[PDB]
């Protein structure tokens, strides 16, 4: 996260670093969501790593799951529909990440977290980062990005005026969230993709949650 300040232990409990470089939510103990673009594809997996439980992944107290198997949304190819789950050999005992099904919190400020690099061409961080980032109308974001942009499938956010603070490369799939109105944490993105990272004129891109959180949640009931 370019822009992004340490987040506290156990403030985002949730969140998951994945082995490719990656990031992800626990949408149960053991099943990450995470983005299509971190996978190769769907079947049994038992070579990725997620590291759950804290902010610091050198600390002795990380705990260490692999994978069994990967379910990446139907149809991937690049275009939209970003999204994947990872179903884990065993669960990481913390709190979950409730996924959006409505479009009532596709908008607000968002917050997003991750180990990936905090500048361009940056090394991976070693602990949590996390930044608060607005929501970017489709019409903005498109003004930047043109017919790349799948309509109703990307949601983005950023400073589009300014840019300053941004996911950027090793934030993949890590979640884009907010308060619903119970006053509890709810997930309205998944990092997806960006021209440079923190850029004025090119705002971030997530998955649009919303979306797809019916396949989403049909989906892992079968894993
Ligand atoms: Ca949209």
């Amino acid at each position: 996260v370019v822009g992004g300040t340490r987040a506290a232990q156990g403030e985002f409990p949730f969140m998951v670093r994945l082995s490719m470089g990656c990031g992800g939510a626990l949408y149960a103990q053991d099943i990450v969501l995470t983005a299509a673009h971190c996978v190769s594809g769907s079947g049994n997996n038992t070579s990725i790593t997620a590291t759950g439980g804290v902010v610091d992944l050198q600390s002795s107290s990380a705990v260490k799951v692999r994978s069994t198997k990967v379910l990446q949304a139907p149809g991937y190819n690049g275009t939209g529909k970003d999204w994947a789950l990872i179903k884990l050999a065993q669960p990481i005992n913390q709190p979950t990440l409730k996924i959006a099904t409505t479009t009532a919190y596709n908008q607000g400020t968002f917050t997003v977290a991750g180990w990936g690099a905090n500048r361009e061409g940056g090394s991976q961080q070693r602990y949590l980062l996390k930044a608060n980032v607005p929501f970017v109308s489709d019409a903005a974001c498109r003004s930047a990005y043109g017919n790349e942009l799948v309509a109703n499938e990307e949601i983005c956010a950023g400073y589009p005026d300014t840019g300053g603070v941004d996911p950027c490369q090793g934030d993949s799939g890590g979640p884009m969230f907010r308060k619903d109105n119970a006053d509890e944490w709810i997930q309205v993105g998944i990092v997806s993709w960006g021209y440079g990272c923190a850029r004025p004129g090119y705002p971030g891109v997530y998955t649009e949650v919303s979306t797809f959180a019916s396949a989403i949640a049909s989906a892992a009931r079968t894993l």
